DNA sequence: GACCCTCCCCTTAGGGGAGGGTC
DNA sequence: GACCCTCCCCTTAGGGGAGGGTC
């Protein structure tokens, strides 16, 4: 009323911090109503305690200070449109969360169903629900001569729509009695689709599509070169053997099994085919 | 494959600025697998590109890059999990933001309410939703000795749960035909509360309570000292005059007109009672 | 003994840019 | 001509703490 307050005494008063309340004085936010010219200490006036409402709250919804200054000016109507502002601001962190958490969520059902593998280098004819994907053709490309750099460009389109990169690469094939690595080339390479954000400005040499619903004979394994071409083998026999009928290309994905860089590279490989 | 990709042309292929490609060889986060020993020049190989899923992955997610390093290592069973924590991490943010944007929704409500008052001055009888407030006895204080300080604690208590400083300050008193401000005591002050986050560790000298719904007479203007005991004695004829009957405290609430220092400083006031 | 001062140094994740030396 | 290097300086909102001088 009649005397001033000590910063500490603010502080205390205000729930907020005698170094909170120093910052707030060094940028012209909120400052001492009175500074001692011979001890520079800081005092302050009861009424002036009420500016302290909106920093706090405003503080709290994460508005930055260099905006609280210009919000400390507003009157009643224009303040209301200021806060409207925030609630947009929050609908759109929101709406992104939610779209993050549906994400994640997904990429962690795809994780589940690959621990819960039945068992590796055995082939297993499975019912499959169907992954939207999206691919490019193969240009002449095949499991000798395919690099990362390849799928720069589906990486990039699925980046920006999804924000997460695919775990695993696609290739697809046409299933035939190869006798040679040597002999195969991909029809495509992919990655898989993750959300339904429309993908932006997506271009005509990139077709969407889906590995559908249906039975697959799948095989799957960890990775090393002897076991590829031969797993792949196995494959073609496991038809033959059964007189089974083929629908689709032999689709394989590619998994890591970690990202660390103080380990040995590894990867998990899955080889699969559409059958009636 | 048989040669290095350049910080240039990774940070194109990988969509990822080569500025952050030094920061990450800097932190040791991801690192060139060659460095020529005299151009400094960082070169990097194809196979390396697969760790950047994850960490375009993660930062997207906004885990911090001394948190990615952990995860680099874990096998897909322990990074599982870690997505699990994010996930919970992400529900906490939501729930965090839903209840801010209530919040806002509801200070906006009380606002307009504000903005649209019928008119200024004059007294007004009108029906009226409950306030949730909080409460404390006001220990011999009036509208001569009321300070900031006085609402420290009401305050400090709203603020925890509901991380917003009510915009306005009340004080109720007794309904008496007073002839001096010099004759009054607040029985109360109060502040509104706005949330209904369960507020942590209540003392027992708080009181929940409500201005609850019903008629109410009602006067508001623009404070000034003059103003306010001549404003209240209107209010106290109006009901005189229509031989009206009371059944409440007078409840009072004062609101910052702005919060700018620029300005001078000024406050809505609103003065009510419930009337049968 | 307690409180307040000023003035270091520190933290995230790079972007900008200057002032080289390399492809 | 283009690309890459190292090494300034900069940004948010203070917290920690040292080394005073004040209540
Ligand atoms: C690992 O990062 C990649 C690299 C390339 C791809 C593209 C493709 N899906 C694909 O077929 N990726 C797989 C493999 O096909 C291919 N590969 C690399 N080396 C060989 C090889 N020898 C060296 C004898 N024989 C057969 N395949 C080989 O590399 C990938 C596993 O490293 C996917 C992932
Ligand atoms: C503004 O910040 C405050 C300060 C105190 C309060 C407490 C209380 N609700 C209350 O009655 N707050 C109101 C007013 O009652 C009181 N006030 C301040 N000065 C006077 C006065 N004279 C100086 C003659 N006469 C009557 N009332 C006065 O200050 C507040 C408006 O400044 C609320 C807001």
């Amino acid at each position: 009323k009649e005397s001033y307050y000590s910063i500490g005494e603010v502080s205390k008063l205000a729930n907020v911090s005698i170094k909170a309340l120093r910052y707030y004085d060094k940028i012209d936010l909120f400052k001492p109503a009175y500074v001692d010219p011979d001890t520079s200490y800081r005092y302050y006036t009861d009424s002036q305690l009420i500016h302290l409402d909106l920093i706090k709250s405003l503080k709290y919804i994460g508005t930055p200070l260099e905006e609280m200054k210009k919000a400390q000016d507003l009157e009643m109507e224009e303040l209301f449109a200021f806060y409207t502002e925030q609630e947009r601001q929050i609908r759109e962190k929101l709406d992104f969360l939610s779209a993050l958490e549906q994400t994640i969520s997904l990429v962690k059902k795809r994780m589940k169903r690959q621990m819960e593998y039945p068992a590796l280098g055995e082939v297993f004819v499975l019912d499959e629900e169907e992954i939207r994907i999206i691919q490019t053709e193969a240009e002449g490309l095949g499991p000798e001569n395919v690099l990362n750099a390849s799928y720069s460009k589906l990486k990039k389109f699925i980046e920006s729509a999804d924000g997460f990169t695919n775990n695993s690469y696609g290739a697809t094939f046409s299933f035939q009695p190869y006798t040679s690595i040597d002999e195969m080339t991909y029809r495509h390479i992919f990655t898989p689709v993750l959300t339904n954000k429309q993908i932006s400005s997506i271009t005509p040499d990139m077709e969407i599509t889906t590995i559908p619903k249906g039975r697959y004979a799948c095989i799957a394994y960890n990775f090393s070169p002897e076991h590829y071409f031969l797993n792949l083998q196995k494959l073609i026999k496991y038809i033959a053997d059964r007189q089974l009928t083929v629908v689709s290309d032999v689709y394989e994905l590619i998994i890591p099994i970690h990202y660390s860089p103080k380990k040995q590279e590894e990867y998990r490989v899955e080889m699969k085919i559409r059958i009636l």
